[PDB]
């Protein structure tokens, strides 16, 4: 069950992380880092810039060398190390996970079970591929012997969002290390905090110092100085498909260097009338509303068969209705502020366009408090596929719910959409799980759940969702390059 | 299209295949080889034993040795063999499809489109994967890189059944080349024709001499010079549980050879009352009596929920009173005879056992026709565990129809056997499908269909009905043998 | 026996080929096709533009719908469907390799050898993967049932240079066929007819109509087209470096399509003091001048060390002598014509480069001949790392060659490029064969040989050399999408 | 660095351990337990025969039932309780080190830097692997989804030697509770302790009841039990090749369980005239004395090259006779004793062989002091294939030097012999690392080493060295089961 937060935070990493050292920022510039639900400031943060980067990339390259520890180190002494960095964030949770509340306008309680329980996981399954990450020996024509080698990719720029803070920092690193690599992380200028404590845990659980870079600033600064740097080897980039495409340009500019992406969506939830309405309704609804709908999976186009559309609506209205809201930290709130005033800004505008467009308000629909960015949760229905809340990702909690009577036709509208990052079906028949999850175009399908992500799964999006997976065994593999070594010999024998 | 029979067969490979040569028995003596739809001696045979046995064993070593013509092929060209061999098979579709309906009283048509279909598929499959079986390079501890091979096994005695002579051949030679063995194929005493028509097909593909060689005869002594041989590596066994024993305890006392068996069964096939009825009653209905019910896979069980029990009973004893029997080279045909006379007697005795223990005989239940081994087709209801139409494999077109009430029940009665080769279900729910698949101890599991076999799926048994995979990725690996080869280096690095 | 090739071709394969058709460009305009040996043209050719591009988008996508024919059909079927082409390949042998030789200014006994073979080799390869590409099933956290597919990636857009231009046309459709994607190719501007022409064979062996698509034309035309195209999901290039980083700019600024490409090379060649120096002066000589020196891989950095360097420039240089220069298609020749005049230009250039920065011209260094574009075999000793024949890309018959006494300075001198496509070492101690190949940054390293390129293998560049690997197990999975589906149940068991 | 040994050691776990609680024997007996380099009798334990293993098997059957909880725990949740076993390992280094010593005659500081070491990597690999352990999806032909199921195979009977006890118990439970197997363990009668001291841990780690059971007592009796039992679904045995043919004898005629085995060897060890000496001579030397010479992979035929013979002898000679003998928890004592009298008198009368057949004596060769079982460490040259200690198993400290002069000799030599589990080749040559590897028919070859085992790579023998492979990823397939499930559709889709 779930401790008391702790309240009086004092602050001690708040510094650029460079070869297991804190470094003040080059230019000597802070940047504030504030609560969002109190709007108060928390403390300031040193801004790194691509000078920042520039030391921070030096050391990530000479700590891969050839020869050098984190290269000639055994991999399933990578693996150790990785699970004495969890052992780490299991003693340091609370604090952790008050931090990541306190930073991020998220929920208590949730940072305590879902984030920190994901971090420590997701670390213990990355420790346990060190060691299992294999090349081949191939029978090829002729009179040679041919094997391959997984070597590591090299240096890896991971740029993260404001969202899951520490979940995915850890989703980046633990990855990126199992493998060998080694990185620069640049966490969101809304929320570096939990980043930089864990370069302490880093340093402490015996990394070699330059594995791990970790340099806060903003985003066209030293995230830009990230993708265009003409000495990292890899960019992994988790944010907004508008960023994405940047970051995909400026790597095509500057070095070739590989690229992977999750961006974000505009997932279908397919409700037939053949389904449990029960789980179906609650699954939506959470799929939707977690994190005042700050998740990338969001199941913000909800469509549902024509016989049992008007009851689903009814149910997800009263659903959305109880909810209390205000500072996340404090017992009994159910739903906390937005993350920032751009976000905030975003959703009031967005909620306005479907008033504007004709969608019908069910309920919500405007700002809450006088301190913080609250925003009520909001339920629309008659949503159509051309409004702008049916199209653009909002971010926020509000919920789109439209009406399907064909299964073609679904599916179609399912997948009119530059966007593929997941989707969920609901449906008693075991034909439409089976082909329905075959046709969408989304990386992840759910049948009869949602937003269920798990580290032995790989994840990612079609289209301009993403480029890539994450975690399972096939994210692995996009942390390394391939060698083929062919040695000619006298003969060959099967 | 099917074309027309062949009549007047002319037989011309009657002998033993060693090193791309045919021989006579060491002995002399030759034995008959008969139609048993009518009972007519088709050809003899030379009859091989032991000594017989010795010699294909020292070609197929000589073959294997290293720096031999079939160690030092490419892999890919031990493909392109493999295919030549599918394509010369295609050329000779209607002589081996005829040779196979007259030796082994199969029908017509089903040989030509089913079974030869099938041995071109399988050889096409397995020509595949000859260059992509690959070993590993493997990041071990120490300053040492580390690689596998994955060798062939070598000398390989492969034993088969006279069901589905060609098929069961080809399902032994075709992966057992595929990694590089050679093999000592002994084919069943009562259908040696298409495989001895093979051995020309294999000479004429280009195999070297040694590489595959094939003998002729009985069970206990050519079968059992085979399980019992000093240098045969491995032997692989398609047939009765009870020999199967005598195989592995054979393999014990010799030389400890590795040892794959497929070995019948008992498989239930599992009705629920949410079932799609009229596709669950034919495949049930085929699932049983196919091939004059001689598949190891047969629906032998048949558990049907007791709310549509009844209608389940009537629907399958109308369905199996539509057979026309007789000589299964003759249009019009639907039912051939079984293959000999033991087998005869065998389900003759235990239709008798049904009668006696109190089984409900629906239909047919004894002999027809004044000539070849030919049994009606025979329909049971209210079988219960205990009776012996209920706990031994039949291998005659003999269905058992049983009721169940709980679902808890009818697995643990499903899994109450020896047996595991294979089992269906039938369901429209979902959850069902998953969870009672999961449950079932059986090494196929059917969902809406059955009898569904295909060369890319591994397929063997649970408990009694086997040890190994046959086919499919997995299969392939079972004829490998892994070397792990350690090389001290000055300095490792990832 | 190599045959004697055609003469007098008549072409009939000059247009654009959409839906297994035959089209004018949409513009109407052609453009001519010259034999780079004297200069003369072969024919005219559609000139495909963007609007040609755009209907071939177009098809291919309608033919990858869900349901359609190639999505639905068997995988074994598109493998028996890759054989039957590279069957129509066997048969077309002389008349494609005449093709070739008139177009690209190749030797003809090479391209009915080598280029021709491998072209049905990798065909032969890549039709056994299409029913050997499968997904897992994954013991995820939770009560629920999960498996991934591996979907094709869709719509992919393929560009290709003119060194090798049926062998790369392979290169590109086979894999992305076997895994079942559609593909619009962009043949090089010098080189459409072998393309074309498989076009017939493609029709001919029964691929449905949209599957592949053939678009002639220039660069900045047809092939910018594709690689900013909205509804083209991945693009695949082989080509200069500075067309790739465009190629990979256009995808971020468009769709975020996933990226494959291969780019070219300065691959170092190692001598060391201890190796066979004949096997090593015959393998680095081949490995920089094979097809005049028009070959990504060529080992275009020649390192041997100081106490052999003398006698190693010696017979080097011998052995450049020994060519006869002229018309490909004539018995006798050993050396054809490079593809074109900017070629052409570019190197002779770079040999005067060599000249003025104080390179030792050993042999050759001018052009020969008084029609088509031929260059004297050409040798430089006493090259430094500076020069600009030592750091660019030449694509021409002219080896480097520099001395190196300490093992770490070679390593590094290696290294020290943007390039990273391959790379040769010749010794015979062991240590140093496994360790020196581990520290260079390559994608393919050969030891005692050089240039052994095989379907079984996966290819491709470190760094500026490309993105992604080609053929073997590795290059398969790079033209597939992973989707992951996870189905709730009542309970899991392992 | 290395503490210092306890010496009074309680002792407490003495019993039969079945659903984590403690049982008498069933008859009563119990049977004494020694120390061997004393002949002092350390405790008696409670011995365990066919009505023990019953009570065991039933434990285990139980707890593999469908929703149990070791069934339908996370295989996460498998990998975590595999790591908090191997902590708890860590915390009870010291005693169980000091355990194994005292009861196996082992030294000390081996047994807690070697045996220790290693049961704790191997219980953190095996912890890896736990959710990494995967099935597949395939893409069958017709209109069909078709998946497997990598279940474990269920009941595991688990049958163990003397001479590395511990490590030995965790080789067979760790892959075995990775996959989701339950088992019964038999310890050899001579070193039941640490096993019993494990069953502690094993319930302190929180493993549910049933999941590992362990049985002490002989051979003949609980061994036995276990071999023939009914509800054992696999037998997995490291011993004597005697026993291992009783073992497959028994699998055959009662169940027909699954059957790994790994026994012992004769392995070649072979030293070129181009090795480096040094190195050479101590690998070799540590290959065949370590532990007394108890190891399977024991280096116990050393060809050496004709010209280096003689030097090679000295050398190996002066090497032996380095030792002090005695009891090996005393520090500055470095060969402990052999295991016990029959182990003794075996290995005596091997030594008596070799002087009556002609072997020289170089030095040892006799018994020494006058308690417990120590034998002075023997050489013998001039060693010839047709003796008794060229072709029988010693298991003592005792060498055989033998000479060579062709390469082609040498490998028939070697491969000549039923036993297969490993070899050691000592080289500077390439071509000869490669080949001679790859001629080599042993399970595992050293290249410039010997006895280099880790957790990472497969291990076991070909021929009658055993069947099957244990650890590594190939290890872990060989404890899970495959289902294929196949669920008809109305229309697939690649
Ligand atoms: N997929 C998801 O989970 C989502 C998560 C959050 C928002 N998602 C979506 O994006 C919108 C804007 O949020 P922002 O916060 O502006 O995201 P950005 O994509 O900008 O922030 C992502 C990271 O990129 C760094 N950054 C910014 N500009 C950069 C540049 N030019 N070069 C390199 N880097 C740059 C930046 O500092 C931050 O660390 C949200 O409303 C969501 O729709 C989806
Ligand atoms: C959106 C539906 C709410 C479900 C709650 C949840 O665990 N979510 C919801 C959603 C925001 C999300 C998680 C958990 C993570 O591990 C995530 C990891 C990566 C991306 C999103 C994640
Ligand atoms: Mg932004
Ligand atoms: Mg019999
Ligand atoms: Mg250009
Ligand atoms: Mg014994």
């Amino acid at each position: 069950d779930v401790p008391a937060p702790l309240t009086n935070l004092q602050f001690k990493y708040t510094k650029i992380f460079i070869n297991n050292e804190w470094h003040s920022s080059v230019s000597g510039k802070k940047f504030p880092v504030f609560n969002p639900a109190t709007e108060e400031k928390l403390c300031e943060v040193e801004e790194g810039d691509k000078e920042d980067v520039d030391k921070a990339v030096k050391a990530a390259r000479q700590a891969f060398q050839i020869g050098s520890p984190w290269r000639t180190m055994d991999a399933s002494e990578r693996g150790r190390l990785l699970n004495k960095l969890a052992d780490l964030i299991e003693r340091d949770r609370l604090l952790l996970a008050t931090m990541e509340a306190m930073n991020g306008g998220k929920l208590f309680s949730n940072a305590y079970l879902m984030d920190l329980g994901g971090c420590i996981k997701t670390l213990r399954y990355c420790a346990g591929w060190a060691d299992k990450i294999q090349g081949r020996t191939i029978p090829m024509d002729g009179n040679f012997f041919t094997y391959t080698r997984s070597e590591p990719v090299g240096v890896c720029g991971q740029i993260i969002p404001w969202n899951f803070p520490l979940l995915m920092f850890l989703w980046k690193i633990g990855p990126a290390l199992s493998c060998g690599n080694t990185v620069v992380v640049k966490p969101a200028e809304q929320t570096p905090l939990t980043a930089l404590h864990m370069g302490s845990l880093i340093k402490e659980a015996g990394f070699p110092p330059g594995v791990v870079n970790i340099v806060p600033g903003y985003g066209p600064t030293a995230g830009a100085a990230i993708s265009s740097h003409m000495d990292v080897d890899k960019v992994a980039f988790t944010g907004s498909t508008e960023v994405g495409k940047l970051i995909k340009e400026a790597a095509g500019k500057s070095n070739l260097k590989r690229v992977s992406l999750e961006l974000g969506g505009k997932s279908p939830c397919i409700v037939f009338a053949d389904a449990d309405l029960d789980n179906a309704v609650e699954f939506a609804h959470q799929g939707v509303f977690y994190h005042q709908g700050q998740c990338c999976i969001a199941a913000s186009r909800l469509f549902v068969e024509e016989s049992i559309y008007d009851e689903f609506v009814r149910r997800s209205v009263e659903r959305a209705k109880k909810y209390v809201l205000g500072n996340p930290l404090t017992p009994g709130v159910s739903q906390g502020p937005q993350i920032d005033k751009e976000q905030y800004e975003k959703i009031l505008d967005l909620i306005e366009s479907g008033k504007k467009e004709g969608a019908k308000l069910e309920c919500g629909g405007g700002p809450w408090g006088n301190k913080g960015y609250f925003i009520q949760p909001t339920v629309f229905s008659d949503v159509t596929d051309d409004m702008r809340i049916a199209k653009e990702e909002i971010f926020g909690p509000v919920q789109q719910i439209m009406k399907f009577k064909s299964l073609d036709d679904v599916i179609k509208r399912a997948n009119n959409t530059f966007y593929g990052l997941s989707a969920g079906i609901f449906t008693n028949d075991i034909d439409k799980a089976i082909t329905v999850s075959s046709a969408l175009q989304s990386g992840t399908v759910w049948v009869n759940c949602y937003s269920v992500v798990s580290a032995q799964c790989p994840f990612g999006g079609f289209k301009m969702s993403g480029n890539g997976r994450e975690l399972g065994e096939y994210g692995f593999h996009e942390y390394t390059e391939v060698k083929t070594v062919t040695i000619k010999i006298s003969q060959k024998n099967s």
